[PDB]
């Protein structure tokens, strides 16, 4: 019954039953009676024409061509072009913006986030001819060839990750559809529940801004508000007095995604939606230019995810695998999440569901996982809203429970939601404005990094998040964030020879000159350490007790608590040779006379444990000499490994490391165990360990990592590199079977590398999982090193 007069798109939202004129009033059925009439004017459309110039202001018109419109801030965006003989922003040469050029009274450059739904990364190249405004932003500002979304590659998880800097498992929007068993409530795209505040965790940019005195415009736009009105509203807000004007704004377009679903990512129908988005960008930039804000505002052009070809004939049906299909609830589509239809069903067994879904058809287009066994790079486990059973669906496919679900609801030709390394899921980033660099291309990066940068652009302190603050400094002309390396918490001991062989009772056996004798002592004292520890030792960022152990071919930081290395570091040159394990050493394990029997593993435990065997972190295959090979059989280089995993590990060590050393001109490798029994992506304390080698205190890792570093300029060997580095890493699941690899009965050359690629990782992922900090001593700037630590090698083509 109240009125919207003078309150159109009010930023502060009024408490019902007072009627609301804020954006979200439509989404709640609560708009004042005159909302449409006052706030959604459309009369005479969206452009000035020659005859409208200098008209008398008519308040019914969608936008204005009257002389007073600029001061009022509500001209049609083409007003100066049509009426004052100005040029469209897109027709102007670009000129470097070295400093903000803002009207007096602006305390900081405003930020406009221009978000576009389903804008696949390759549209920047493929649609360049039909998008001149976007192409000007891209070539004049700072751009990446693509930006990596989070998993699942759906809208709300990705947009709320942009808003918060958090993985979906931490912010809580883990899908477009969710069941929370604590609330016993469901979240759906359609409907009311999704507005409840208890779904949305972390602290989004608009709250961060507000808490720190920076005003924010709306981020969420009702679908029925036309795009032109969203633009004109932003432009209106920017004309507000200093004390009311927001400093951060978002625009959102549901295109190209909406058409992409109907026509496929490159259907011929897709050209028009791309033209329309470009026209809207043009309206914004012309509107900014009229307000003399086009060299003041920082603009971010960003997508949430891309779009893949998906049709309803590419659907896998669980009813083809499960006899019990009606006892489960499936969240379906480009991912699958399974739980019991009824929690009173005591018969429901997830292990047998997984078994029935595992490698059952030769070209099966989905793979089942317990969530803790998903590639750690997905960070998709630590939330009660993520079901225990997950299906990773092949790109281009869908999963559904029963054929009825798909034909009782081939309309669509496009979908998204797949693994976030899939090329078709990649999206876009362009930054344009005084705070961004000029004509600069930056490498691809993950959208979890953007919240920190948007905070930097606004002078805000970011809430704790999953970005690595400083890793995106190379996008910025100024306002860079200059972090300090975390302080080492535990200093190592450097044990010398302290124990006689006969003090060890380990059930371990091994069939075991003064020039060469001073020689071996110097190696044990760290004489080759500069060859094998190229970037300094890792820093231990938690309280523990550990020892540095030096050897000819490798150095290790040995944990007295976990009875194995936290890390083992070694360098393999291009010329290095692979040798075999000599017969007299096949089951040799040697006591390490620097490390007490009581802080050592023992062979008897492995003998007793019928499921568990052991491997080595530094591979004996790569020893530099027959004498150095004995070091690789030290009990302090041994780690527990299931026989099934040893097939993976042996192939990596015997074949792949040497191959990488040939291809990259030497590699430095750091390997070690990871313990993440509660799947939170973070280092377990010793009291979280769920499994031990039978009858011992030897803890069983959930994963094994390796970080493989070389020179980015591969004409320089890894050990003599002058400039930037190149890295690939993995976090391999330490599993007692190879059920994840359907071809594992074949030779390791047909399936191990594929497994490793699936479990590619960032160094930063390994850092969270181990509590270590790598690359402490390089000649590189720290921000460059933070970019390196966030790098992910995806193994996708161009
Ligand atoms: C990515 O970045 C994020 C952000 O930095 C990292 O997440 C942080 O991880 C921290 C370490 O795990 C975690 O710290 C805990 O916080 C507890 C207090 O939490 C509340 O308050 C904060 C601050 O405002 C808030 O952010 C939290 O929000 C979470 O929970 C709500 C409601 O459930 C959600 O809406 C929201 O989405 C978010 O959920 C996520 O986090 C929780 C865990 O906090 C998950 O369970 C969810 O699945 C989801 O992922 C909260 O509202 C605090 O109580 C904890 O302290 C316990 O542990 C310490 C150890 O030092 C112990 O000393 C304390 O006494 C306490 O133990 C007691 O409780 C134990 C558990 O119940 C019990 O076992 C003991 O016996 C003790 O009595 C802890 O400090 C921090 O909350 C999150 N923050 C966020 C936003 O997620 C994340 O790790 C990064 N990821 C990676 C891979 O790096
Ligand atoms: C660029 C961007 C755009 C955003 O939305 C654009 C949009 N408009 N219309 C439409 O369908 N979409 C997708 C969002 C976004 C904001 C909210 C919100 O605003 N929230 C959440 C908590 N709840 C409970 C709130 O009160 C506020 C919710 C979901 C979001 F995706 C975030 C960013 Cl960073
Ligand atoms: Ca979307
Ligand atoms: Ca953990
Ligand atoms: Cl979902
Ligand atoms: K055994
Ligand atoms: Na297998
Ligand atoms: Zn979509």
């Amino acid at each position: 019954s109240g009125s919207c007069k003078g309150r159109c798109f009010e930023l502060q939202e009024v408490g019902p039953p007072d009627c609301r004129c804020d954006n979200l009033c439509k989404s709640y059925s609560s708009c004042c009676h005159d909302f449409d009439e006052l706030c959604l004017k459309t009369a005479r459309g969206w452009e000035c024409t020659k005859d409208r110039c200098g008209e008398v202001r008519n308040e019914e018109n969608a936008c204005h061509c009257s002389e007073d419109c600029l001061s009022r801030g509500d001209c049609c965006t083409n007003y100066q072009v049509v009426c004052k003989g100005e040029s469209h922003w897109v027709d102007d040469d670009c000129e470097e913006i070295k400093v903000p050029e803002c009207p007096a009274g602006f305390v900081r450059p405003p930020l406009i986030i221009f978000s576009v739904d389903g804008f696949r990364a390759s549209y920047m190249k493929k649609g360049s001819k039909v998008m001149p405004n976007i192409e000007k932003l891209r070539s004049c500002g700072t751009h990446a060839p693509y930006m990596r979304p989070v998993y699942p590659t759906k809208t709300f998880p990705n947009l709320y990750t942009l808003a918060t800097g958090l993985y979906p498992e931490s912010h809580g929007i883990v899908g477009n559809s969710m069941y929370d068993p604590v609330f016993d409530a469901s979240f759906h795209l359609r409907g009311r529940e999704k507005f409840n505040h208890r779904w949305w965790g972390g602290q989004p940019l608009w709250i961060t801004a507000t808490k720190q005195g920076v005003r924010a415009g709306t981020f969420f736009w009702s679908v029925s508000i036309p795009h032109e009105r969203r633009i004109l509203t932003i432009l209106q807000w920017l004309s507000l007095p200093d004390n009311e004007r927001p400093s951060v704004y978002a625009f959102y377009s549901e295109q190209p995604d909406f058409s992409g679903h109907k026509y496929g990512p490159f259907g011929p129908e897709m050209t028009n939606p791309l033209r329309e988005i470009d026209k809207t960008v043009g309206q914004l930039m012309d509107g900014l230019k009229q307000l003399r804000l086009h060299r003041c505002v920082n603009v971010i052009f960003v997508g949430d995810h891309g779009m893949e070809d998906v049709t309803c004939d590419r659907t896998e049906f669980l009813s083809n695998y499960l006899t019990n299909v009606d006892d489960i609830t499936l969240v379906p589509g480009t991912l699958g999440r399974i739980r019991a239809k009824s929690i009173n069903n005591s018969k429901y067994d997830p292990k047998t569901i997984i078994a029935a879904l595992t490698c059952k058809k030769p070209d099966q287009h989905f793979k089942p996982y317990m969530k803790q066994h998903l590639p750690k790079r997905l960070h998709y486990a630590n939330n009660r809203r993520i079901e225990d059973i997950h299906l990773l669906v092949d790109r281009r496919w869908h999963v559904a429970r029963k054929p009825l679900d798909v034909y009782k609801k081939c309309f669509f030709q496009g979908d998204h939601g797949f693994d976030n390394k899939v090329n078709s899921m990649q999206t876009v980033f362009v930054g344009y404005g005084p705070t961004f660099k000029y004509r600069t291309k930056v490498p691809p990066f993950e959208n979890i990094e953007l919240y920190n940068v948007m905070c930097d652009l606004l002078g805000l302190k970011p809430a704790p998040n999953n970005g690595t603050h400083g890793s995106l400094n190379h996008l910025l002309r100024t306002n860079t964030f200059r972090p300090t390396m975390p302080d080492e918490v535990s200093r190592p001991n450097y044990p010398g020879i302290m124990y006689l062989q006969s003090e060890f009772d380990l059930g371990c056996t091994c069939d075991d000159n003064k020039l060469e004798e001073l020689n071996k002592r110097l190696h044990t004292k760290g004489s080759t350490k500069e060859r094998h520890l190229l970037y300094g030792r890792p820093a231990v960022l938690y309280r523990t007790s550990y020892d540095i152990l030096y050897h000819t071919d490798f150095e290790s930081g040995y944990s007295e608590i976990f009875l194995m290395p936290l890390w083992t570091s070694y360098t393999i040159s291009k010329q290095a040779e692979v040798s075999s394990i000599p017969e007299h050493l096949t089951n040799c394990v040697r006591p390490d006379v620097r490390v007490s029997p009581g802080f050592s593993q023992n062979c008897l435990a492995y003998k007793n444990d019928k499921q568990m065997s052991y491997g080595f972190l530094f591979p004996p295959y790569l020893s530099s000499s027959p004498e150095a090979k004995y070091d690789a059989f030290l009990v302090t280089n041994m780690v527990p490994m299931y026989p099934a995993f040893k097939r993976v590990w042996a192939y990596f060590q015997r074949v792949l490391v040497k191959k990488y050393a040939s291809e990259r001109n030497g590699v430095n490798v750091i390997s070690g165990p990871i313990f993440d029994y509660n799947y939170d992506g973070l280092r377990d304390t010793e009291d979280e360990i769920k499994q031990y080698v039978e009858g011992s205190s030897i803890p069983v890792p959930t994963h094994y990592y390796s970080i493989i570093t070389s020179c980015l300029d591969f004409t320089q060997p890894a050990d003599k590199c002058d400039g930037p580095l190149s890295v690939s890493s993995f976090i391999l699941p330490h599993r007692p079977d190879n059920d994840e690899s359907c071809n594992s009965s074949e030779d390791e050359s047909k399936w191990v590398e594929e497994l490793m690629k699936m479990h590619t990782a960032r160094v930063r992922d390994i850092e969270h999982l181990t509590g270590l900090d790598f690359y402490r001593k390089t000649s590189r700037s720290y921000s460059e090193i933070l970019t390196l630590k966030t790098y992910l090698h995806t193994y996708e083509s161009e």
